[PDB]
């Protein structure tokens, strides 16, 4: 709330009025103001700095905008001077102009000084007597002599880009440093003002462009104004910033530059010619890597004590952010700063990409690399990167191919980064090699499951298992031959082509037994928990750690993603329903209500309604309202503990299952019962004294539309029609027993069912016939589930193993993998192994 | 303990405020001040000198920094002039600038002298009537004609590197000579302020560099 008076003082001062489209930064303004308060008396300078367009001026204008700090503190008026960038002559005029401005009375000589110092005298004297408690604010400022000129011994605060500038000056100096960030909540606030609509009314496109903005309010205002003219071309600029070129965005504005690219160019020029060349080398560095100083030493080839200082000069130029982590320093850039570089240095970059590598060659060889050296991890993680830009494919073969390099990389990096590199790798080299890469990836499929542990089993020995030959196998045989003469007692294997139907991928997330896993709704990533109760979240493709979760109270019981993959509910024995964020990984929602341990958790399939249906051992359902701390509706109904829980495609409905086996299609909208099919459909007239059998449904499978409920229990799958409250389908399972696990597939009407003893058969629903056997999990499976695409499925298991599988492979028959117990009799040169037929004898 | 008033006189004078990271040299400051006290009246020049960077200016600023010697002794304000090194033309401007500084009222002619001596007259007259008990401090100074110019018959103290400089001048002259030494105890005091830690907390390395 501006006082009328405040505006009157401010008008005299001449500070610009804040732009009509602004958004307070309360914390920052408060900090400057409280600090600004600090030099209650006696000279003093305040410096404020940021990379270009960080809200640096507006804050200065805003800080003084308030009555409290200004009025009590500052009986003297406020004077603003726009210094800009100046040659000695230009600077002189500003001084005279400030002279004329300050002396409104004109009592002082009408004649103006021709000498800077004399003007300094007129300022000091005027500040001393004419305006006793005045504060002076400066804009920009690019060189020290300038502040030397203004160094009146009276408080002046300069706001800028370089923080080096106030080094000539004397007296207490404080700096408030404005990082260019902003807030996602705030920018939406800003965007709304720019286009004038309730924030929600804002289009889906809007959220994403702000991510590009990276909080440079200059970009937001720049996009925002740009949109005022053309509300229709909303996506266009989204893809434009996806392009990464800022030449497209331009607006005339109060701000002094057509565009964001425009601002950066102004910063670059100042550096002394010797420094100037160096920055470009700095261009190569990743958008988001804090590189250890050394690598910069290597590229430069200049000694370390020296190298740091030039970088220190940069940090002051606010062109490269500091990182005081321990003795080590990692410097890094804003996404905007990096983008500008490629925009202005792109032709060089391909050329330099080859410069860095040769220098590294003049020092450490990749085999000559060591674990202790600080730089090396950057070298693993990104050296691979530079060679790619280099465009040198033979050199790329000289590095990435090297199996020992893979060994060391998998020693401290893990086996995910290499896979990610390989995908990049494939385009870079040759199609024929691509096969070699295909052979290596195939060699990795066997790596993930047990490779990481510790006893890094002599790969050279475990390698000789691949089929065909390719380039990976060729390497192995020769290595083995080399090993063999010396010793090492390697045993050759002669049956590979006769054995093993290889899975596409295997993951061990936890040393401790897995309890549940779930696909991202997008299908881009998967989360598995375990007995330890830590949950690990990962992106399956490149198969590389994408999330670590510290702990969950009590052993995890199950977990699941939000429909937009923005949340992760976590069920537990403790009863701590910890809904952690899926991105930041920080906790958001949390719930408890169950009398017993939770059986299942799930977010609403509807994008709109936010509910958390939860079964538990107490038999009670708990239909949480995710928007409220307490439950939307407790739902007693099941006569037995809940076996599984899922939201129905109709969010108004809420189906549930339990050991009684009866389906229960609840009416969530009325918070009351609607339908509940009985399940005695598994008719079986045994000599058992019990009457009709008490079916115990487990999985609560859905039709792809979700209009009907597939289920499975005992010896039969069923397809109940809950909307009509009657049975329809009924897919009998293999032989007779009692189902331990089951899983319907909406594609091809498939049914991957683990009956008992990891009997993970691939049946076909409705057609009611098996498609193909699936041998290969140890410990009797613990669980399976299909990809949202349905083209693949995870296979959690008691071993602690998750095997990825293609949909196509399962259907094809593979009468192999001999029976578990056999007797073999050896009569000399050929050995015969006893076998049990896959079907009969 | 600076009086609030002292700062008010000092601001008008224009002496720089002492660097935030400083360490009193009580004996030296005391000597200059007691000596500085000595020319209670009637002209007089004081020379202070040392090899480069001996704390020569800071002492000058520091000596006057105190209330007692300044307030009772010096009803006239203190004026500081930064002479530097000058060709004849350059020197001329400083004089006019001192003219403009001293004559805040402007009662004296707005026109400025084109001749050094005339400026000398404006200084002497201004010192004589406008500021009766004023002390002038100079910074550096590298040649005699310069002090010849400032030789107003009113106390001016010049602080420098050459001690030959005040030979042209007339009237009582005293010199306080600052050897560049400092104290090991003090530098540790200074180093602590520079890095902000209890002196003991300071690393083993620190002791040796001071040597
Ligand atoms: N509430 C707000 N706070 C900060 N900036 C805002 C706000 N609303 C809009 N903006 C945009 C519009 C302005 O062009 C810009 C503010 O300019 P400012 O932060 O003073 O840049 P600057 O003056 O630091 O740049 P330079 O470093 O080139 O001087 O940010
Ligand atoms: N308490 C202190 N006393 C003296 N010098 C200090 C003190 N604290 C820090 N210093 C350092 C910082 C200053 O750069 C320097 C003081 O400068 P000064 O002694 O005036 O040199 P000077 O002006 O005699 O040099 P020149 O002969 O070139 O004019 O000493
Ligand atoms: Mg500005
Ligand atoms: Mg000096």
């Amino acid at each position: 709330g501006i006082t009328s008076y405040v505006r009157t003082v401010l008008c005299e001062g001449g500070v610009p009025q804040r732009p009509v489209v602004f958004v307070t930064r309360k914390k920052l303004v408060n900090a400057i103001q409280q600090k600004l308060s600090k030099l209650k008396g006696e000279p003093g300078w305040v410096t404020i700095h940021g990379m270009a367009g960080c809200g640096k001026s507006v804050l200065a204008a805003e800080a003084v905008r308030d009555h409290s700090l200004l009025e009590g503190c500052f009986p003297g008026g406020v004077h603003w001077v726009s210094v800009g960038k100046q040659d000695k002559s230009g600077l002189l005029m500003k001084l005279q102009n400030l002279c004329t401005r300050l002396d409104q009375d004109e009592s002082f000589s009408q004649r103006l000084p021709l000498n800077i110092e004399e003007a300094k005298d007129r300022l000091r004297i005027l500040m001393l007597r004419k305006h006793p408690r005045s504060l002076l604010i400066l804009d920009d400022v690019w060189d020290s002599w300038v502040l030397k000129a203004f160094d009146s011994q009276c408080q002046i605060l300069l706001t800028t880009r370089d923080k080096s500038v106030t080094d000539s000056v004397m007296g207490p100096k404080y700096v408030v440093p404005v990082e260019s960030s902003l807030g996602k909540e705030k920018g939406l606030e800003i965007l709304s003002l720019f286009v004038n609509m309730k924030k929600a009314d804002l289009p889906e496109q809007a959220h994403s462009i702000i991510k590009e903005c990276k909080g440079s309010p200059l970009v937001v205002s720049l996009i925002g104004a740009l949109l005022r003219d053309f509300p229709n071309r909303w996506e266009y600029y989204l893809k434009q910033l996806q392009n990464k070129q800022f030449k497209r965005i331009r607006k005339s504005s109060s701000y002094d530059y057509e565009a964001l690219d425009e601002a950066m160019s102004i910063s670059v020029e100042m550096l002394r010619e010797d420094i100037k060349d160096y920055y470009t080398d700095l261009s190569i560095l990743q958008k988001d890597v804090k590189v250890p100083t050394k690598v910069l030493c290597i590229l430069w080839d200049m000694e370390t004590e020296e190298v740091e200082d030039i970088l220190q000069e940069f940090v002051n130029k606010s062109l490269l952010f500091c990182d005081r982590n321990g003795k080590s320093f990692r410097y890094y850039l804003h996404d905007l700063q990096v983008d500008f570089l490629t925009e202005k240095n792109c032709s060089q970059l391909q050329d330099l990409h080859k410069k860095i590598i040769t220098q590294f060659q003049r020092y450490h060889q990749p085999h000559t690399l060591s674990p202790d050296q600080e730089d090396c991890m950057y070298w693993y993680n990104f050296l691979a990167y530079h060679m790619a830009s280099a465009k040198m494919h033979k050199e790329l073969c000289a590095l990435m191919f090297s199996l020992d390099w893979i060994k060391a990389k998998t020693e401290l990096v893990g086996p995910a980064h290499l896979i990610h590199e390989f995908v990049e790798y494939r385009h870079i080299l040759d199609e024929k090699d691509c096969a070699v890469s295909e052979n290596f990836q195939e060699f990795l499929s066997l790596n993930g499951h047990l490779l990481g542990r510790q006893p890094f089993p002599n790969i050279v020995q475990l390698g000789l298992c691949e089929p065909e030959t390719s380039e990976v196998y060729q390497q192995a045989k020769l290595q083995a031959k080399q090993e063999v003469d010396n010793g090492m007692l390697y045993l050759e294997w002669i049956n590979k082509k006769n054995i093993t139907n290889l899975s596409r991928l295997v993951v061990r997330p936890h040393t401790d037994a897995v309890y549940h896993a779930c696909f991202s709704e997008d299908g881009q990533r998967i989360a598995s928990c375990g007995a330890d109760k830590t949950l690990q979240v990962f992106k399956a493709e490149t198969g590389e750690k994408l999330l670590e979760i510290k702990a969950h109270e009590d052993e995890v019981l199950c977990c699941a993603f939000s429909t937009d993959d923005r949340f992760i509910a976590t069920c537990s024995v403790d009863k701590k329903v910890k809904i952690w964020n899926s991105m930041t990984g920080e906790l958001v929602h949390t719930y408890d209500e169950h009398s017993e341990q939770v059986n299942c958790c799930h977010f609403t399939n509807s994008s709109h309604h936010l509910l958390l249906a939860t079964g538990s051992s107490d038999c009670f359902l708990k239909l949480w309202d995710l928007n409220q701390k307490e439950c939307r509706n407790t739902m007693f109904g099941h006569t037995n503990s809940v076996n599984h829980c899922r939201f129905s495609p109709d969010d108004k409905l809420l189906a549930s299952c339990s050991a009684d086996g009866t389906l229960k299609l609840w009416d969530a909208t009325s918070a009351n019962e609607r339908k509940s099919i009985n399940v005695k459909q598994f008719f079986l007239n045994l000599e058992d004294p019990q009457e009709d059998m008490e079916v115990i449904v487990k999985c609560c499978s859905w039709s792809a539309d979700g209009a009907r409920i597939m289920v499975a229990a005992k010896n039969k799958i069923f397809l109940f029609d809950i909307h009509t409250s009657g049975l329809l389908g009924e897919i009998h399972t293999g032989h007779h027993s009692t189902i331990q696990y089951c899983d319907f597939s909406p594609q091809n009407h498939l049914a991957v069912v683990a009956l008992s003893q990891y009997c993970v058969e691939l049946w076909n629903t409705d057609s009611r016939s098996k498609v193909a056997d699936c041998r290969g999990h140890l410990s009797w499976v613990h669980g399976v589930m299909f990809s949202p695409d349905g083209s693949s499925f995870l296979t959690s298991s008691d071993d602690q193993t998750i095997r990825l599988w293609e949909t196509k492979k399962v259907c094809k028959n593979s009468a192999v993998m001999l029976k578990q117990e056999v007797d073999v009799v050896f009569q000399e040169n050929e050995v015969m192994v006893l076998a049990v037929d896959h079907i009969r004898r």
